[PDB]
């Protein structure tokens, strides 16, 4: 009973990543050792179980700075952060493990599973 | 060189609409005559030329209340607001005009064009 716009969701995600590229309405900085990454809490909740659980919590929802455990690999987080904003996963042999272990910490179950299927295909 | 996750963008949009259904991280109320609608500015910028232009403007970006012209049809705005959050357009013969004229006011060019193709198919 309703017309489906099959590329609207990808169009929207492209525009959210535009806004993040320009720092418009970003509302948190993620400290990953020496790196910082600004983002929209909503987009992070929408992609990670770690961030969903942190920010649904009234006690932590209005945080503007999140410090990840300094054991997180910054490249792995950047590749996953970009995945969140583009729906594209840069998996190389060269960083599969770092990405997997970072996607587990971030409670990104489907991405972790894709990494398991990635291993097999090696 | 990158694995494409073909439903990630739709999954994300579903979660943003969950958050809107629960009022998590909503940051504006849209007054349309007697109706109010809470939403995420980012999602509205990502879908409407009116809201993009209002909120990219540093002078208006931190508005928490937008009052639309009381000539806007509230049903038409609700159908378009829901489209923004689901990628589904409820076009009926019964409200095509109201939706079209509301999508023009909101600078939603593709939706307006779909309404023109909708007319033809009548
Ligand atoms: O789904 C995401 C974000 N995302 C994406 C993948 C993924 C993942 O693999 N795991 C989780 N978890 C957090 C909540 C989970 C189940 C749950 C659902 C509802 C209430 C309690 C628990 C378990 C772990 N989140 C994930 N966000 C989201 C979820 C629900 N409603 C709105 C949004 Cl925005
Ligand atoms: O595209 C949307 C939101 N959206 C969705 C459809 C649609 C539409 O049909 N028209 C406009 N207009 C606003 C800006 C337009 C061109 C422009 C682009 C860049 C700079 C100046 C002008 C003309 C009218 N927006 C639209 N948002 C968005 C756009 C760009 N970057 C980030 C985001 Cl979030």
């Amino acid at each position: 009973s309703q017309i489906q716009f099959t590329r609207h969701a990808s169009d929207v995600l492209l525009n959210l990543n535009r806004l993040r590229s320009r720092d418009i309405l970003t509302d948190v900085v993620i400290v990953v050792s020496r790196e910082q990454f600004r983002a929209h809490k909503t987009v992070l909740m929408a992609c990670s179980g770690l961030f969903y659980s942190i920010f649904t919590d009234q006690l932590k929802r209005n945080l503007s700075v999140i410090n990840l455990d300094p054991e997180i690999n910054p490249e792995g987080f950047n590749i996953l952060l970009d995945f969140m904003y583009t729906s594209r996963l840069n998996l190389r042999e060269g960083n599969i493990m770092a990405v997997m272990a970072t996607a587990m910490y971030l409670q990104m179950e489907h991405v972790v599973d894709t990494c398991r299927k990635f291993i097999k295909a090696s």
